[PDB]
């Protein structure tokens, strides 16, 4: 398990690797993926939606189930849930929705719940429906993350800015 290969290291705990989530998490076999997650678990797009789609829908039975026992998360939060046929357990975390005004700095508070995992294969929070600058959301893991995040990147041109900028901000 926890079989990452190919990954550039930013920091003494942060990795990344121009991937889809999904594929790596099938190659890796890790302890824990995470999901970029709405309050209310409803995996319709993006990294939810590719991870929902790949357990074959049984994710959003599981959050379903969840919701109706415990209620919608709240912003910042997280639950663990299965990891079905991807993980160990998937770690289910709600970054601020910026398009909607929810408060940026929450995205601080939704990496905070990685520092309870010794090890993550993980995507860029709020970077995409949520409407974060995906820049601002590789800024705030690496300076709120102390343990080992390798982070999944599918868009190659992503991933060419985000590794040029992060080396461009590291140095000054
Ligand atoms: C809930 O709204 P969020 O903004 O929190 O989350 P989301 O829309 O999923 O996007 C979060 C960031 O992961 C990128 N991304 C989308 N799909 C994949 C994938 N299969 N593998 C890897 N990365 C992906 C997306 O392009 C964005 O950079």
């Amino acid at each position: 398990v926890n079989s990452f290969s190919g990954y550039l290291k930013l920091t003494d705990n942060v990795y990344i690797k121009n991937a889809d989530i999904v594929e790596e998490a099938k190659k890796v076999k890790p302890t824990v993926v995470v999901n970029a997650a709405n309050v209310y678990l409803k995996h319709g797009g993006g990294v939810a939606g590719a991870l929902n789609k790949a357990t074959n829908n049984a994710m959003q039975v599981e959050s379903d189930d969840y919701i109706a026992t415990n209620g919608p998360l709240k912003v910042g939060g997280s639950c663990v849930l299965s990891g079905h046929n991807l993980a160990k357990h998937c770690l289910h975390v709600v970054g601020p929705n910026v398009n909607k005004g929810e408060d940026i700095q929450l995205l601080k508070s939704a990496y905070e719940n990685f520092n309870q995992h010794e090890v993550l294969l993980a995507p860029l929070l709020s970077a995409g429906i949520f409407g974060a600058d995906p820049i601002h959301s590789l800024r705030v893991c690496v300076d709120t993350v102390r343990t080992n995040v390798y982070l999944a990147v599918f868009d190659k041109n992503l991933y060419d800015k985000l590794v040029s900028s992060f080396l461009e901000m590291k140095s000054e």
